[PDB]
C-alpha cells in the first residue's frame, strides 16, 4: 500500500482519511511515515505531501478537508524513512516539460545509480529524483518539441528498463492526460465501469473512498502497489510490465 | 492588497484566516476571489490554491484558518475563484532551475507580450506565466550552471525592465533562498526586529497573523502591493525599485 494512482474518464471523488496517530503494535504510533497526494484539475495539478511526522500536520488535515475530484491522482504513501528527511525528498515530484505538469512516483531502491546531469536537476537527495530528472531529460533530448504519447514511449520504457537494472523501480508517471505505469517488484490494479456502486479501500491507518458512477458511462482505474480490495477484478502486474492509461482504459501495455 | 510575500531570518509563522463567504455591499459575497501561496521548508515548496468548492449554502460569514510557518513565503491573495480561471492559471507559479524550486507572482497587465518560446513553456495561459517562463529561459541561456545570485542579479532586473514598457510588472520571485521584488505601479514593505509583539495584518475579507519573536535575533520583512497596517516603519517603493532579499536582510537594490 505504498503507491496509488487512479485514471478516470470523468472528474470522480476520492476522499483520503488519515486514521489519526496512536500508540500501536507498530505502524503509525507515536510517528507518521511520509506521504504524497499529487492530482489534476485540468492542466493544472495540487500537491500535498508530507516528510515523517510526529504530529498530525496541518498538510494532512488539508488533504482530508479538500474536496477533491480528478482524472489522475498519483501518490506515495508510506514512504520508505530510509536515508534522509525533508519536503524535498518526498513523493511525488512535479516537472513541466512541454507545456505540462509532469508527475513521477517511485517506489524502490537504486544501487550505485548516478545519471549525467542534465537540464533537469533534483532539489532533493533521494535516488527517485534522480531518476525523475534523468528520464525527463532523455524525453526533452529525444523529443525537443510536444510528441504524441506513442511516440514518447518508447523512451519511457527504455529508462525504466535500465534503472530496474540498478533496484526496484515501480513507478507512476503522469502529464495530466496519461497515466504511465512501470513494475518491477509488485503493482496492480482495477478497472471498474459503469455502473458501479461506492468503494472503500483501505490501509491500517488510511482510508480512500470512492462514490457511485456520475454518468453511465463511467470508467474509472486504481493502480496501487497491491490490492486494497478483496481481490475481485485485481489484476496483478509482473517484472518488466508497463501500462499506459488514459480515461480509465488501457492504451498500450 | 494582491501580492504578499515574507522573507526571515527563522521559520516564523503566519496564519491565514480568510473570512467565509457572506452576503455584502460588493467584493467576496457568493463568490470568492482567487487566492494562492507558496512557501518553503528548506529547498522543498509548498503550494496551496483555493479549493473549488465555494458552495457553503451561504451560511453566516464562517471564516476559515491556514496555518503556514516558513523563512520564505510569495502568495498572490486576490485573483479570482479557481473555478473562473482555472487552476493552471492561478499565481503564484513554480518551476524548478538549478536544482532549486522557483516561485514567482505578477500583478498587473502586458498589452502585445509574445515572448519566443524556450525551454519552458508556460501550462496555463496567462501573460504572467508566460513572463515566468521567459524570464527563466533568459536566466537558464546565460547561466547553463549554478552562479551566486549577484551574478543572476543583472538578468532578473533586465527581464523586469522589458515586462514593464509592455504594461504594469509588480513581481515577487523567490528560489527558496532569497526573495526578488520589482516594482512597477506599487509595492510595499516593512522589516520587523526582535523584539516585537504579535501583529495582525488585514484585507477586507482576509486577516494575516503574526507572532512574537522566536528569538531575540529574529528580523522578518513583509512585502505587500501596499501596507497592510496603519503605517509604521513602511517603506513605500517607487516603479523601477527592485529588492532583494535574503534572511529578512536587504542584500541588493
Amino acid at each position: 500500500c505504498e503507491l496509488l494512482g487512479m485514471s478516470a474518464n470523468v472528474p470522480t471523488d476520492i476522499v483520503f482519511s488519515f486514521t489519526g496517530l496512536m500508540q500501536r503494535g507498530g505502524g503509525t504510533g507515536p510517528h507518521r511515515d511520509g506521504w504524497g497526494i499529487a492530482f489534476y484539475e485540468g492542466r493544472g495539478v495540487r500537491l500535498f505531501q508530507d516528510p515523517l511526522a510526529s504530529v498530525d500536520s496541518e498538510v494532512a488535515r488539508l488533504v482530508q478537508r479538500f474536496p477533491i475530484k480528478s482524472e489522475t491522482v498519483i501518490g506515495h504513501i508510506r514512504q520508505a524513512n530510509v536515508g534522509k528527511v525533508g519536503l524535498s525528498n518526498t513523493h511525488p515530484f512535479i516537472r513541466e516539460l512541454g507545456g505540462r505538469y509532469w508527475t513521477f512516483a517511485h517506489n524502490g531502491q537504486l544501487a550505485d545509480f548516478q545519471p549525467k546531469p542534465g537540464f533537469y536537476r533534483p532539489v532533493g537527495e533521494t535516488d527517485s529524483e534522480a531518476a525523475f530528472c534523468d528520464l525527463l531529460n532523455r524525453v526533452r533530448r529525444a523529443f525537443p518539441e510536444p510528441v504524441p504519447v506513442e511516440v514518447l514511449l518508447p523512451v519511457l520504457i527504455s529508462a525504466c528498463d535500465e534503472y530496474r537494472k540498478k533496484g526496484v523501480f515501480n513507478a507512476l508517471i503522469s502529464d495530466g492526460d496519461w497515466l504511465f505505469t512501470f513494475c518491477s517488484s509488485k503493482l496492480a490494479y482495477i478497472t471498474r465501469r459503469a455502473p458501479f456502486g461506492p468503494a472503500r479501500l483501505k490501509d491500517a491507518d488510511l482510508t480512500v473512498d470512492f462514490h457511485a458512477e456520475t454518468t453511465p458511462d463511467d470508467v474509472v482505474t486504481v493502480i496501487a502497489t497491491e490490492p486494497l480490495t478483496d481481490n475481485e477484478n485485481w489484476t496483478l502486474q509482473q517484472s518488466g510490465e508497463w501500462v499506459l492509461w488514459w480515461g480509465g482504459e488501457v492504451l498500450a501495455k
